[PDB]
């Protein structure tokens, strides 16, 4: 299938190119695969999720996402225009408040809530949870993460927007997990991205253009817009059959786009995640 007029990283996964505009991926689209946004909350009504976003779970007055953060990074997941999954489930986990914020203890349950939560629901090709945000180094906020990736989903979490070394935030230093970084459309790092050994992919993250609220689109950046690239790409591949919650990481870091990146440290990989898929 084709896209045409794309958003810039939406081709970029599907391209071993920058400066294309046409998205290409396999209509199964990770049909059958669940995505949890773990985030501000999701405006399920926009017409982009097209009936295939829900509010699972939130810790505070509503589960409406009066941000935009969480429903811009969901349709980045899943929306039909501005989505690398366009036809997985979109599950949403209200762990921060409208102002972006969230106590680490409401993070760590929504993980833990997640682990289970996927036993209620219905998603014969996998599961896969998208997680952008993160603050400073924190062993139970990583260990949730690693609980939740143990438990058979596959966790994305944002490498952080310090430029700094991620081995100092959570959970983007938690191994077991896979933690994503950012570059922009000429295949340079993004200003902001974090690096460093614990990194393995990176996903577009400068200038992404996806759904806000009030039924609204906007371009914003942020490790938190490659993130759910990452997670979107992860449940197109399950759906596929090319890969498993526990393995995905480790195949997008194996087929991604080798050494096009500009301005990584030494010591971080150059990997840029990409669908292979040939049309």
């Amino acid at each position: 299938a084709a896209q045409t007029n794309a958003p810039w990283g939406l081709a970029r996964i599907s391209s071993t190119s920058p400066g294309t505009s046409t998205y290409y991926y396999d209509e199964s689209a990770g049909q059958g695969s669940c995505v949890y946004v773990i985030d501000t909350g999701i405006e399920a009504s926009h017409p982009e999720f097209e009936g295939r976003a829900q509010m699972v779970k939130t810790y505070y007055y509503s589960s409406r996402d009066g941000n935009g953060h969480g429903t811009h990074c969901a349709g980045t997941v899943g929306s039909r225009t501005y989505g690398v999954a366009k036809k997985t489930q979109l599950f949403g986990v209200k762990v921060l408040d409208d102002n972006g914020s969230g106590q680490y203890s409401t993070i760590i349950a929504g993980m833990d809530f997640v682990a289970s939560d996927k036993n209620n629901r219905n998603c014969p090709k996998g599961v896969v949870a998208s997680l952008s945000l993160g603050g400073g180094y924190s062993s139970s906020v990583n260990s949730a993460a690693a609980r939740l990736q143990s438990s058979g989903v596959m966790v994305a979490v944002a490498a952080g927007n310090n430029n700094a070394d991620a081995r100092n935030y959570s959970p983007a230093s938690e191994p077991s997990v896979c933690t994503v970084g950012a570059s922009d459309r000429y295949d340079r790092r993004s200003s902001f991205s974090n690096y460093g050994s614990v990194l393995d992919i990176f996903g577009p993250g400068t200038d992404i253009l996806s759904t806000w609220i009030g039924g609204s689109t906007r371009s914003i950046s942020g490790t938190s817009m490659a993130t759910p690239h990452v997670a979107g790409l992860a449940a197109y591949l399950m759906t596929l059959g090319k890969t498993t919650a526990a393995s995905a990481c480790r195949y997008i870091a194996d087929t991604a786009n080798k050494g096009d990146l500009s301005n990584i440290p030494f010591g971080t990989v150059n990997l840029l995640a990409y669908n292979n898929y040939q049309a």
